[PDB]
């Protein structure tokens, strides 16, 4: 005999008031990336960035991130 | 008789009030990255950047991270 | 007989109020890196950055990190 | 018999009245790195920067950080 | 028989005031690193930075870290 | 009765023996150049470069130069 | 009555041995320059760079400059 | 009655004997440079680097400069 | 009655005997230069480098400067 | 009546014997200079750095300078 009573409430007013973006200027200048090796070897679970040369202008007009994990487990 | 009343109750104001965002001007200048290796052996869970040479302009009109775990476990 | 009430409630007014944001104006130099390696080995939980030169802005109009953490274990 | 009345009220006004960011001007000049090793071996649990040079300017409207923690443990 | 009546009540007005951040200038300098090794090893829970050349400006409209640990053993 | 005998006897064994140029790498990185005028006026005689970035490799098998100037006056 | 005998003589052995000219390796980082001006004048003889970034380079096998000036004058 | 007997000998023997360069290494790392004029006037012969940031490598096989002048007036 | 010999008799045995030249390695850091003027004004005769950041490097096999002037004046 | 009889014999073995120039390490570290004038005025005969940050590295194989100057003067 094991009862549960799961009872989440989640009340979020996750908000923005965000007004004029105004004037952005990006102007990354020029770079040089030399880079060597011979063999790689790797087995299971990567992410991997090699000599990877970028510019990345993530602007979003609101960032929310909401993340909710729930585990119930009886073994 | 194991009994289980699990009752969150979550209000929550994230909120931001912002206004305009103004003049923003970025200039990365240029760089040199010079890198060598021979042999990389690596298993499992691996996230790596090797010689990144990178300009990241994030810019949220809001940054709003919520994060909520729950585990519950009965062996 | 173990019985577990469990009422949290979370009230909170996480809120800016932050005005216009201004001239906000980024120049970075060109830097050299030089590195050298022959054999490298590592086996299971790994973020690493190795040689990497970059420029980050990250602004955010609301800075607003909540967690919460619950756990119940019952072995 | 065990009987756990578990009721947090959490009251929280974080908030912040923030008004113009001005001007901020970030030069970061020129350097040089330069790191020679052979072998590198790690095993677990790694974060790791290894010759990085780099400009990070974090300004957000507002930096609200709130953890909450609650583990209850039966054997 | 184990019982645990659990009422923390927080009221906390954590909350700044702050005008115009006015005008911030930063020029860091260039610099030099030379550093050698050439075998590392090393197991389980690490955080390093090594050889790291960097400028980092964090200016928050608002810093307001709360932290609540809360943990009920029965072994 | 002025009377000019001119006679210069020019005998220059200019010579250079130069082997093998061996290996000559140039990497030059890139910068940022910003200038602002409104106007400019300026008359006669005038060699000017106005924000020029540029990179310049002038490698001769032989560098001679000879000049010889003979002026002759009589008012 | 004026008599000149002019009679130079120039023997010049001007002579570079010069072997191998090995590895030259060259880089440039990048830099910054930002430079501010409303009216320029300027009249007659003018060599002028104004916010000149450049890398040079001028290897010759063999640098040799004579120069030889002869003014003769009668008023 | 003026007579002149004008006899120079120059028997030179400018010379280098120079075995091999050798590795030459050269890396100028960044930096920032940062004037403000309004108005600049100036008349006749001028030679003027303004905000110039540059690497100069001027390696001769072999330098010899030579320079004889010679002037001759009667009024 | 005026009368000139002018015998100048010059045997210069100006040599460099210079062997290898070895591993040169030059790592100029980043640096930074403010200047500010308004109104500059000046005449005739003028060498001026103004806020002037730069690296030069200048390794001739054979540095030899040989200079000689003559001046005869009869007025 | 003046005879000049004007003889000079110059026999100079102006001549260096150097070995291997070795190792040469050179690391210029990154400083900063600010200065600020508002008007210059100057007339005639001007060499002037202003605000001239540089690394200048000038190794010849042979550092000969040979200067004569020879004046005869009637008036
Ligand atoms: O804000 C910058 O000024 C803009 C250009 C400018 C100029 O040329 C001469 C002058 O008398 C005034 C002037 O105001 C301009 C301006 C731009 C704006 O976005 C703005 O909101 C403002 O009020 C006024 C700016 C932006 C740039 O991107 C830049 O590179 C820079 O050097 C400057
Ligand atoms: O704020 C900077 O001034 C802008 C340009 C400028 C100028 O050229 C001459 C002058 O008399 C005034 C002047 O005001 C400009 C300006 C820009 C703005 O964004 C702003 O809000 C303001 O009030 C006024 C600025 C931005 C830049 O990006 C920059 O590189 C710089 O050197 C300066
Ligand atoms: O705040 C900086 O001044 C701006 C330029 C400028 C000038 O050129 C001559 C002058 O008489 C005044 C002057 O005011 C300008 C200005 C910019 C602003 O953003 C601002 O709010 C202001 O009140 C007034 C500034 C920004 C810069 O980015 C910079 O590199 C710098 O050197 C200066
Ligand atoms: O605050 C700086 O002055 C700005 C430029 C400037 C000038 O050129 C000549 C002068 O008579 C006055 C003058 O006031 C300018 C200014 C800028 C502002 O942001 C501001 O709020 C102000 O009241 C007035 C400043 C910023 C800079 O970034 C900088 O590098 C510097 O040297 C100075
Ligand atoms: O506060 C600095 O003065 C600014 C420039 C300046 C000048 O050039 C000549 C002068 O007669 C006055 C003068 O006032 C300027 C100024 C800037 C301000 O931000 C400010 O609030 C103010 O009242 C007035 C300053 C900032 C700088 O960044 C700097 O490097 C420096 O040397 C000085
Ligand atoms: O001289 C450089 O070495 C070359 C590359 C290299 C290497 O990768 C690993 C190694 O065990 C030896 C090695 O010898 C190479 C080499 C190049 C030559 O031109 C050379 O005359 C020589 O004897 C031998 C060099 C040049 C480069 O351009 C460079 O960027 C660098 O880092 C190094
Ligand atoms: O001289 C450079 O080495 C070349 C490449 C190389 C390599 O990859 C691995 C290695 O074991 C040896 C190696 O010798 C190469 C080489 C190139 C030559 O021109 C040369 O005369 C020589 O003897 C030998 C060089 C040139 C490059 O352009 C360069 O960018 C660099 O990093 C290096
Ligand atoms: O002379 C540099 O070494 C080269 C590379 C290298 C290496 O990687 C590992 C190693 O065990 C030995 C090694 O000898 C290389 C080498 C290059 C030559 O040009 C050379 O004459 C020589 O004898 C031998 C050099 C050049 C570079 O350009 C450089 O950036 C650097 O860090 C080093
Ligand atoms: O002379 C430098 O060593 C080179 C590289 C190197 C190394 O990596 C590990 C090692 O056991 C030995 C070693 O000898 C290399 C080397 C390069 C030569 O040019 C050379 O004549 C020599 O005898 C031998 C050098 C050059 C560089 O440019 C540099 O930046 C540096 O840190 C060092
Ligand atoms: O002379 C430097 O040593 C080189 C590198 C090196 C090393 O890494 C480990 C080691 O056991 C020995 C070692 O000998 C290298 C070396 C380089 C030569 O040019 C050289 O003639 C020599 O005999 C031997 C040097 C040069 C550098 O440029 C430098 O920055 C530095 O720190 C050191």
């Amino acid at each position: 005999s094991v009862q549960i009573v799961y009872k989440p409430v989640d009340l979020s007013k996750v908000t923005s008031k965000c007004g004029s973006l105004g004037n952005i200027h990006h102007k990354p200048g020029g770079g040089q990336v030399e880079v060597k090796s011979e063999k790689l070897d790797f087995k299971d679970r990567v992410q991997s960035k090699i000599g990877s040369l970028d510019n990345i202008t993530h602007v979003p007009g609101g960032g929310n991130k909401k993340i909710e994990t729930h585990k119930l487990t009886f073994r």
